[PDB]
């Protein structure tokens, strides 16, 4: 159960600001269970495919997270980027937001009226956000095991014990986070979960926000999540090396990964 779309990659052709597909975007009209959205779509992918939803940190909006969207748009994806019903929602809530947003996503799926209609595999989802969103996106992947990936950033949640996720997961961190330390968050998380695919990947130096919108390392991380969501959302091995590889870079301070085959 594969479902391969578009060329076959390089390292060149990830670490680009776009993949191959052409990328559209609108506001969802009237959100349900959450607060705005916009989704991010292929026009040209050629098949159906997965849908992912981007939750921000507390404070935060869509803003602190867009430049997911047509990064993993442009590889054959539909991505929501959402605001919470409340800047100050907790990860539980981001969690039930997050999934709320795949519910609309598969919704918009079934409307002829939406520029979604028949785009999306509503099969294959996967959950994606910053800090409490990153916290809500393992709840999410830990509530929800049909999920086929979650690819967290800077992940903070309330208890830091993911044990029970089957989830394929990679986690971005941040080597000088000082919000959501690594050594109390980030790799205790990471260190939970022993019954999935997993990858932690931290970046040299990076602050809070070193996956954020603005960041200086699209090239690294873009590459890295694209390849992550391509080889277990589509089941696409010519993304194991991608996926699974120690991306052997100066901007990385830290790699983990385990049951991640080549």
């Amino acid at each position: 159960g594969s479902h391969m779309r578009g060329p076959n990659p390089t390292a060149a052709s990830l670490e680009a600001s776009a993949g191959p597909f052409t990328v559209r975007s609108f506001t969802v009209s009237r959100p349900s269970g959450y607060g705005a959205g916009t989704v991010y779509y292929p026009t040209n992918a050629g098949g159906t495919v997965g849908a992912i939803a981007i939750v921000p940190g507390y404070t935060a909006r869509q803003s602190s997270i867009k430049w997911w969207g047509p990064r993993l748009a442009s590889h054959g994806f539909v991505v929501i980027t959402i605001d919470t019903n409340s800047t100050l929602d907790q990860p539980e809530s981001r969690s039930s937001q997050q999934m709320a947003a795949l519910r609309q996503v598969a919704s918009l799926n079934g409307t002829s009226s939406s520029p979604i209609y028949g785009k999306v595999d509503t099969a294959r989802m996967g959950v994606m956000g910053w800090s409490m969103g990153g916290g809500g996106s393992l709840i999410s992947a830990a509530n929800n095991p049909s999920l086929k990936a979650a690819a967290p950033q800077a992940p903070w949640h309330s208890s830091t014990n993911f044990s029970s996720v089957t989830v394929p997961t990679l986690i971005f961190a941040c080597e000088n986070d000082s919000i959501a330390p690594v050594n109390s968050s980030a790799l205790p998380i990471y260190d939970s979960m022993s019954r999935n695919a997993k990858q932690f990947l931290e970046i040299n130096g990076g602050s809070h926000s070193c996956a954020n919108t603005g960041n200086s390392d699209q090239a690294l991380i873009g590459k890295k999540g694209v390849a992550w969501m391509k080889r277990f959302m589509d089941n696409d091995t010519r993304y194991s090396t991608f996926a699974c590889e120690n991306p052997n870079s100066t901007r990385v301070s830290d790699f983990r990964t385990a049951n991640c085959s080549l």
